[PDB]
C-alpha cells in the first residue's frame, strides 16, 4: 500500500508530539515530555486510498543540525509547526525551510505551515502575519490546536494531499 | 470583512444541497428536494481569519445553461461534485470544469473534486479514478458523505484555502 513519510519539525515545545498523539492515540497530552525521536506508524484510508502514514516525531534541539539532515532527506512531506504564542517559534520557521530545501535540493517540497495552540487566548502571532508567510511560501496555512483536537487531521492530510500532487 | 464566493456545481442528485446544509446548518437532508437556486451567507473564523462564505448552491439541470454563465462569471472558487455511486455524473464533471474555464477565461481557476456519498458500500467510481482525474486538473480530490458528515468542512476549508493562494 502506499505509504506516506510524513515528518513533523519545529521549535522546542510547540506542540510537535502532541499534534502527533492526537492524530494516532486521541488524547491531549498535558506534560513535560521533551522528544529525541519517536515514529508512529498507522494504516488509514485519506479520500477513500488506504495507506500507511509513518510519522516521525522530533526534538526541536541543538545537538540534532546533522542528525537532521538524515531524516529530511528520507521524509516525503514536512509540516512545519510553531505556536501561536511564541514569536521566536514562528521565526525559527525560516531556518527549519532552508535546511529542508538544502537538503532536498528543492525548492518546493510537500510542506504545510502549521500555527498550533489556537485555543490559547494570547496569540504573538497574527493569523495574517502567518497567512503572508505561507503564502509566500507557496505552501497552506493551517490552525490548529492539540487540546481540542482543532485543525489536526485538517494539517495531517493537508499534508498527505499535497505529497499526492507533487 | 473578507468574503469567499463559492458556487457548488455538478450532476442532478449528487448531494451539491446536503453538502452545503450540513455546512450551514448541521444536519443531514434525507429526502428529495430538487434546487432551482439557493444562497447561504455564514460568518466563519477558518485558520483564524474570520471571514464571511457566501455559497449558492445550484441547479444540476437543462435550463439553466446560460443561466450558468452568470453564477460562474462570479464565483471565486468551485467545488465540483460527484457522487462515488453514479459515474454518469462523474463524467459530467468534465463539461462543468470546461464551462467554468470558458466564462473565466481560465486554465486555472480555486476548484476542488468532490466525490459524495463515501458512506455507501456501492461504489462505482473508485478513488483511484477520481484521484488521477484531479491531478490531471491540478485541483485537490476529497471524499465527503453529508450523510455521516465525513469531509464536509474539509472539502470547503479547502476550496476557501486555494482561493487565498491563487
Ligand atoms: N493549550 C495547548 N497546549 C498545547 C498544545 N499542544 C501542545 N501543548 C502543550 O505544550 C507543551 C509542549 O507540548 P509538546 O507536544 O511536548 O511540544 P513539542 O514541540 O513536541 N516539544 P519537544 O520539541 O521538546 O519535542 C506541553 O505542556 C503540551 O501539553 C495545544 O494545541 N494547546
Ligand atoms: N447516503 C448518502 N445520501 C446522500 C448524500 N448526500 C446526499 N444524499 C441523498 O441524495 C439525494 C440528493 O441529495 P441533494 O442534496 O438533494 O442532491 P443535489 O445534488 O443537491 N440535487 P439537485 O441537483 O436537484 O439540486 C437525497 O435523497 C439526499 O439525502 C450522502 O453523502 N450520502
Ligand atoms: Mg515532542
Ligand atoms: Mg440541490
Amino acid at each position: 500500500m502506499t505509504e506516506y513519510k510524513l515528518v513533523v519539525v519545529g521549535a522546542p515545545g510547540v506542540g510537535k508530539s502532541a499534534l502527533t498523539i492526537q492524530l494516532i492515540q486521541n488524547h491531549f497530552v498535558d506534560e513535560y515530555d521533551p522528544t529525541i525521536e519517536d515514529s508512529y506508524r498507522k494504516q488509514v484510508v485519506i479520500d477513500g486510498e488506504t495507506c500507511l502514514l509513518d510519522i516521525l516525531d522530533t526534538a526541536g534541539q541543538e545537538e540534532y543540525s546533522a542528525m537532521r539532515d538524515q531524516y529530511m532527506r528520507t521524509g516525503e512531506g514536512f509540516l512545519c509547526v510553531f505556536a501561536i504564542n511564541n514569536t521566536k517559534s514562528f521565526e525559527d520557521i525560516h531556518q527549519y525551510r532552508e535546511q529542508i530545501k538544502r537538503v532536498k535540493d528543492s525548492d518546493d517540497v510537500p510542506m504545510v505551515l502549521v500555527g498550533n495552540k489556537c485555543d490559547l487566548a494570547a496569540r504573538t502571532v497574527e493569523s495574517r502575519q502567518a497567512q503572508d508567510l505561507a503564502r509566500s511560501y507557496g505552501i497552506p496555512y493551517i490552525e490548529t490546536s492539540a487540546k481540542t483536537r482543532q485543525g489536526v487531521e485538517d494539517a495531517f492530510y493537508t499534508l498527505v494531499r499535497e505529497i499526492r500532487q507533487h
